[PDB]
């Protein structure tokens, strides 16, 4: 097998003040409790994306085992474009996870990590709408580098140009953690 992920951590946390990859969680830190699920879920190569805040993370998390890809600021593509730059050429695809949704079960990954590859694009559905992990064919890869601006991955797997597909998961669209509200929601659960 060769089941390749992809966890995009790039993004900036001005509305924190203090990198949101490094907020503590449980024991760990958010990004940290996303690759141990990952890790969990037998994916043969983890890449990691980080971005402006990628000397912090490096110098504050054992990254043994993941391919870490840095980037320089775009104004949000350019992270995801430079990641499947190390997918492995035996992959037929990508899962591609977020890293600030630490809250996706493994069962989930390794229901996607079966079905997905018989599918273009695979996104999961739970009660309340679309959200990760998204599964990408190798297919979609050169649509996927050529993402810029407004049009990006999550307008993609809404358009009617390709065929996707659905994994329906019990519970709700992972909460995204971009503000001190989103990270107090985030520790009032389980």
């Amino acid at each position: 097998t060769q089941i390749t992920g992809v966890v995009l951590a790039a993004g900036r946390s001005n509305r924190l003040g203090t990198p949101k990859q490094l907020l503590p969680y449980r024991d760990t830190t958010v990004l940290g409790a996303t690759l141990d699920v990952a890790r969990q879920a037998g994916f043969d190569q983890l890449i990691l994306t980080l971005g402006g805040a990628a000397s912090a993370v490096r110098a504050a998390m054992a990254l043994d085992g993941t391919d870490v890809v840095v980037v320089e600021d775009v104004e949000r593509a350019a992270s995801l474009r430079v990641a499947l730059a190390r997918v492995h050429p035996r992959a037929t695809g990508i899962v591609l996870m977020l890293g600030d949704q630490p809250q996706v079960a493994p069962a989930t990954l390794r229901r996607i990590i079966d079905v997905g590859p018989a599918t273009e694009i695979m996104v999961c559905r739970y009660a309340d709408g679309v959200g990760h992990p998204f599964w990408f064919s190798r297919t979609v890869f050169g649509e996927l580098a050529r993402l810029h601006g407004d049009k990006g991955v999550w307008k993609l797997v809404h358009s009617g140009r390709h065929p996707v597909r659905e994994l329906a998961v019990d519970g709700c669209v992972p909460l995204d953690v971009d503000t001190w509200d989103d990270y107090r929601r985030l520790l009032e659960s389980v």
